[PDB]
């Protein structure tokens, strides 16, 4: 009855070997080469901040590394600390707890130490009533470079938020680094979805993956484990309805489970990923039906951003030092490389002109969706007026101060037209100054889009870009894209009562008690739908889509169709008003 | 002398077997199939959040499940934890309490654990002065997936509000799920009203139910127990007036109680349901007298919403997997089903035009009343200006952020005409953006109604719908509906002094001391009432209703009526000014 899963040695963060290699350079090295500790008498960097969003976990990775070092280091011992249980009313009780763990690691052979919950065991000094915080932070710092060196042991602070630490722990000398976990996206997603399927001795459908790792996103690894559990008991139900309606404890035939794709989709629908438990994510891929009316522009637009932002991937420095040249002993050769990607851009800013309901923010979530691993936020009023305890312009500086953090980062505003009427003049001037407060040498997108087409844009829009390459113009969808948009429906109508689960009354199930021990009628409508919409906005096709879907939801059990079109065309007629 | 009631094994949440089955899949399974714990070596989901409004209870359901597992599992033991008594000044006292319960469940056979009051025993870390919260939350999380697995025991957090937990408990790995209790409405209401009548060995009138479960709504189960108690002692009084005016302790004849419907109605009037102890509920069914003047439109309107919202009931996935097809091993068949109910709607929004006092908000509470189990709130100034510590637009984002929570949900505004003059331009722009901030693929009603008929609507109204199918037009009531409205009164006048309890002087009661051990005169008025109102608003008939009711309240003891009509017609005459 185990709870916890059994994928260890960096098998729970499966799909991400780059940070694995990055860490195996640092904790692994002091115990790899002790000879250079006086041949070159320095401190090889030890101490890792496990950090990242919950759902990835911060602790499963701990025993991940623990198995990545246990047999890798013959031999190394382990010291595990979880939860904020290093307190007391005595300044010396919390003192001696960490001191005891320290010396017992010192009274040990080559060893390592695990700080889960550094935020609780090492919170910020609130020096007004609680000054055991002073003692615990001072002694944890002295265990690194105070009265006690880092020795041949290593410290690993498990962290979930960056606001629960004073700026005395993630500095060099204690950990020297920061480790973030980026939510293995698709095929790293594939490895983390298949590792949990490594548990089924009977063969499970995972070859069909990555058709399951598509929609698995934002769950970390623990929630993917929730996914496999849910699909599991889904298959349980699909096997045995003797679970309910069965009173006495009983038995089975001793080999029972067979998983169905349906069970996977069951588990798929019932739960939600981690970024959105109560906050919607601003990045989401385009729906397939928007594709025949949106990819045409989206390709050009993403091309253009790749132009103004040639960053689209993550460059591994491991592979850089994997391929070196002998033509490097100087800086002017280095000055070549620094010149590029630094002098190659000017102030990435972008806006979109278009009509209301003209695909506005239909691409919005997806353009972030086409590339990740990038610094982001929104200047949207959801977070602008989110702040209550600080002024609105204080919010401005706080978000621009998030961007103060050097990163290829993103300003994100969709349909700014409502914006700049939300805020006072002073907020406008604030944002404008902060834009001027930035240098062209830095690489950060400024992203906006408007429900007002150009030539009528706000006076704050007509100057912030003032260039074709700082703006995208949008038009109406072409007829030929449209007919593809209404393409599938025109045949879904003529295969309904069998291709959809509404033409068939559902199949009854039976299970034993398991004895207990204890056409040409269509083309006119085809011409009808067209030429009644030429000039219609994007949303209006959505309206008609929904309506005709209602029609077919009704006709789901109809046979010999092409007699069911009248409601379609009449809905067309009524729609025009 | 027992307090607590005696309906157990999910007999206190009677009327709701769906969540019963849902939970019996999860806690019941790890102890049902321990063989798949290494044949497939996963953690069957254990840990339930009892959650829902008080009145349903959170704890009676606990022993409900306790009896649904005690004999169902031969054998299982139980560990019950109630109240926030797992604190101390020592970080280790609270530590060892939960640790002791954990191991004693570990030093036990197959067992379960009950967390009542998880909000108190597991509140949020306030990391400024109280950091035993860190210890208790960390150890409760480690009891699941820390130093101690969930084992063969299960955890049940009893919760009353969702704001008393940090986002580290309702995640997968501890409970993995959330359980809400929807207030068994009518016939689930019937089972919960009859289960308390299961206590009377003498036969009680409950066959007349569900004429008692009609008006029982919003009481959960405990308040229905209050209802049966109150009707009980009502029948007590109806039996014995020797309760008062009786000094010495005394005795009876040893079989005494006989319940009357009157006692039920006594209990009915004296108390209030749970949703409204100090907050009125916005959903209430139509009064019967509004029916002859409102059902005609209400039918069409609810039809229309069913069109724009085909959701009207709750689909059980248990029955889905109860009927599966062999024609499912792919996703395009799945893509069929996902296409429907996702692409079948466009942005459910609705408005009503009509006159002041034209039935405005007479249907308002009832249109929610005709269908439940749906996500709701109001944009009414009661909650708009309710907020004091956050800005008004902050309130906007907070409510739109409640809707951020994915649900088939409801925007509710009655008589918006006053609205949009309440708020600044910025609130308007906020709501409008947030409307644009939503995608058509999502299924959420936008609901409004106006005291201004169309063609004179606010400029914010004339565009937010701009379609016949986004709006309902209202007219005056037809004469024939009216005459039915004044139908019953025309005969109530002519059967007064016996059909009503005002023509008879009430009957005296006596009880022994119980010896102690220690016409044609009418039709003119019928034509009078009509043709003096043709064009009159809805409320005006209400006025006349009240007035004539005063008349008859006076004439309650009159005999040989049709001589009492003059006051009626003269009230008509005076009314016109």
């Amino acid at each position: 009855p185990l709870g916890v899963d059994s994928s260890l040695s960096f098998e729970s963060v499966g799909g991400l070997d780059n940070y694995i290699n990055q860490l195996k350079e640092m904790v692994m090295l002091p115990l790899l080469y002790p000879e250079i500790f006086q041949r070159f008498n320095m401190q090889p960097p030890r101490g890792v901040l496990f950090h990242g969003p919950p759902g990835t976990g911060k602790t499963l990775m701990a025993r991940a590394l623990a198995a990545a070092c246990s047999s890798e280091n013959k031999k190394v011992s382990f010291y595990m600390r979880k939860g904020a249980d290093c307190l007391s009313k005595w300044v010396g009780e919390a003192e001696r707890q960490l001191r005891l763990l320290f010396e017992e690691a010192k009274s040990t052979q080559p060893s390592i130490i695990f700080f889960d919950e550094i935020d609780g065991l090492a919170p910020v000094r609130s020096s007004k009533q609680e000054q055991i915080h002073a003692s615990i932070v001072s002694t944890l710092l002295a265990l690194m470079d105070g009265m006690e060196s880092r020795g041949q042991v290593i410290i690993i602070g498990a962290t979930n938020r960056p606001d629960a630490v004073d700026p005395a722990l993630r500095r060099p000398g204690r950990f020297d680094r920061e480790f973030y976990f980026p939510l293995p996206d698709r095929d790293a997603r594939k490895k983390i979805i298949e590792i949990h399927t490594r548990n089924w001795d009977p063969p499970v459908p995972e070859w069909l993956c990555s058709m399951l790792a598509e929609k698995s996103k934002g769950y970390g690894g623990a929630d993917l484990r929730a996914l496999c559990t849910e699909a599991a008991l889904n298959s349980i139900k699909r096997t045995y309805p003797q679970l309910y309606r069965s009173t006495k404890r009983l038995q089975i035939d001793p080999k029972t489970i067979k998983v169905k794709v349906k069970d996977f989709v069951m588990s798929m629908k019932r739960m939600i990923p981690s970024s959105e438990r109560s906050s919607i994510s601003p990045s989401k891929p385009l729906s397939p039906e928007l594709k025949p009316l949106l990819n045409e522009a989206f390709q050009d637009i993403e091309k253009t951003l790749q132009k103004l932002m040639p960053v689209a991937s993550k460059l591994n420095p491991l592979e850089e030092v994997m391929y070196d040249d002998p033509k490097e002993n100087d800086f002017e050769y280095q000055q070549r490389l620094e010149t590029f990607e630094t002098l190659r851009i000017y102030k990435p800013r972008f806006l979109i002109c278009g009509r209301k309901g003209l695909g506005q923010t239909a691409l919005g979530p997806a353009i972030l969706q086409q590339y990740e691993g990038v610094h982001v936020q929104s200047f949207d009023m959801s977070t602008l007026l989110q702040d209550s305890t600080q002024s609105i312009e204080t919010s401005i500086i706080h978000l621009f101060l998030e961007v103060r953090r050097h990163t290829p980062s993103i300003i994100y505003i969709p349909d700014i037209d409502n914006w700049l009427n939300v805020l006072p003049l002073t907020a406008i001037t604030t944002f404008s100054s902060m834009l001027e407060r930035l240098d062209f040498s830095d690489q950060i997108l400024f992203l906006a889009l408007s429900s007002s087409p150009l030539s009528e844009l706000h006076p704050q829009l007509r100057e912030w870009f003032s260039s074709k390459q700082s703006v995208y113009s949008l038009q109406y969808p072409t007829r030929d894209s449209i007919i593809a948009f209404f393409q599938p429906i025109l045949e879904l109508i003529k295969a309904s009562p069998t291709e959809l689960p509404g033409g068939i009354p559902r199949k009854r199930r039976v299970l034993p008690e398991l004895p207990l021990a204890p056409e040409d009628r269509l083309t006119p409508l085809k011409q009808l739908l067209i030429d009644s919409t030429t000039g219609f906005t994007v949303d209006q096709l959505l309206h008609l889509h929904s309506f005709l879907y209602q029609i077919i939801w009704n006709t789901k059990s109809e046979w010999n169709r092409n007699s069911v079109v009248d409601e379609c065309e009449r809905a067309v007629k009524e729609f025009m008003i």
